[PDB]
């Protein structure tokens, strides 16, 4: 008599019906590039998990980045290296272009197209109303097509998007998180960063889905059109969703406690009190007002839903009225 459990309510069997060895990263056997190809030209950043670089084929002068693995698990590794070949070629998925070992680290080196990225903290500068539907459109084109294929990416937000905004070219990166999903699994709920958190991971609830990824994209929604980054932002995990009740309100959080029988810790409770759901109007001022519709305001409301099962899927965003006229102009006769 624990939890309520549930399935994915599209893409269910997607991997139930893949022979084994599309989802079996375990199995699968590494064919190594060639290191001496790329010649690292500058650090862009350090993380737990990795350091990346930008780098140079020398073979023909092209620009790449790498990302360099911090000693690891084989099984980890070949789980983001299995997801990142079976995405390959999809809209706008980073493309993995070589896989090497690095001969100072003796640690798997990842290759990636290079995109010449504005970061997202500066990106805002004259970023208007139709630039955020247009690469919120583009990041729903991933993923749906990645949870068509049976995965969930389970760490999207802003530093995970890409946008070379001269050119318009968008893509979601960073698979080191991302997972298969198979009805009826339960996986680990430390995933995702703090901000972006479904509620499902906030309260220990471990049979979630593809749906976690568009609770994430609507925290990025909510932040760019209000101007907020992040827009729920908690001190750790707990506070995480008080900050999400103060404005979602108490009632629908409980109510989706009583229907998944979830159970929350002890006085969990307490600094979770009591909450009066708040009109998306409240964030609306005069520096955001410009960013901000009805239609904006109705999408993003059917993705902040506490119940999971409720949320938007990637491909009914996508059908928005919100993006109706991005829909238009990506209709080109070519
Ligand atoms: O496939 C990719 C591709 C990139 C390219 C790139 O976005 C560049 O710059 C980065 C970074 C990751 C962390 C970081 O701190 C940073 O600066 C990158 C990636 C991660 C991936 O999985």
């Amino acid at each position: 008599s624990g939890p309520v459990p549930s399935r994915a309510r599209v893409y269910t069997d997607v991997n139930t019906h893949r022979p084994r060895e599309y989802w079996d990263y375990e199995s699968h056997v590494v064919e190594w590039g060639n290191q001496d190809d790329y010649q690292l030209v500058r650090k862009l950043g350090r993380g737990k998990y990795s350091e990346v670089f930008e780098a140079i084929n020398i073979t023909n002068n092209e620009k790449v980045v790498v990302k360099i693995l911090k000693p690891v698990k084989k099984k980890k590794i070949k789980r983001e290296i299995k997801i990142l070949e079976n995405l390959r070629g999809g809209p706008n998925i980073i493309t993995l272009a070589d896989i090497v070992k690095d001969p100072v680290s003796r640690t798997p080196a990842l290759v990636f197209e290079y995109i010449n990225n504005t970061d997202f903290k500066q990106l805002y500068q004259t970023l208007t109303d139709y630039d955020i539907r247009f690469y919120m459109y583009e990041i729903l084109k991933a993923l749906d097509y990645c949870h068509s294929m049976g995965i969930m990416h389970r760490d999207v937000k802003p530093h995970n998007v890409m946008i070379d905004h001269e050119h318009r070219k968008l893509r979601l990166i960073d698979w080191g998180l991302a997972e298969f999903y198979h009805p009826g699994q339960e996986y680990n709920v430390r995933v995702a960063s703090r901000y972006f958190k479904g509620p499902e991971l906030l309260v220990d609830y471990q049979m979630y889905d593809y749906s976690l990824d568009m609770w994430s994209l609507g925290c990025m929604l909510a932040s760019m059109i209000f101007r907020k980054e992040p827009f729920f932002h908690g001190h750790d995990n707990y506070d995480q969703l008080v900050r999400i009740a103060k404005v979602l309100g108490t009632e629908d959080l409980y109510d989706y406690i009583d229907k998944y029988n979830i159970e929350l810790d002890p006085r969990f409770n307490d600094i979770l009190g009591r909450h009066s759901r708040k009109r998306w109007e409240r964030f609306v001022h005069s520096e955001n007002q410009h960013l901000v519709s009805p239609e904006a305001l109705d999408f993003l409301d059917k993705l902040l839903r506490y119940d999971h099962q409720s949320r938007l899927t990637a491909r009914e965003a996508m059908e928005h009225p919100y993006f109706y006229t991005v829909v238009k102009d990506q209709a080109r006769m070519g």
